[PDB]
């Protein structure tokens, strides 16, 4: 009737609506307990479906170039740290 989480992170079950790759924009596969293939739509919605399907795999390749370049085409560049060393060593005598 009415509650919070109306929609989730994730998704709600695996598949069972086979949406067209035109009313998707993006993609998440994971690797973890997860193993779910994420799909976003331009709407907001996202939704998790099994990667066992063959279908959702020729999907998930039409994807890639409904998001070739859009999905995240960049990778900002992070901050990390510094080395050095130094020496001594002087003639025999």
């Amino acid at each position: 009737v009415g509650s919070e989480v109306s929609d989730k992170r994730t998704c709600v079950s695996l598949t069972t609506q086979r949406l067209p790759v035109s009313r998707i924009k993006t993609y998440t596969i994971t690797e973890g307990s997860l193993r779910a293939v994420i799909f976003i739509t331009k709407r907001g919605l996202k939704v998790c479906a099994d990667p066992q399907a063959t279908w959702v795999r020729d999907v998930v390749r039409s994807m890639d170039r409904k998001s070739n370049t859009r999905n995240n085409m960049i990778q900002t560049k992070p901050t990390g740290t510094q080395q050095s060393t130094n020496t001594a060593v002087t003639l025999t005598g």
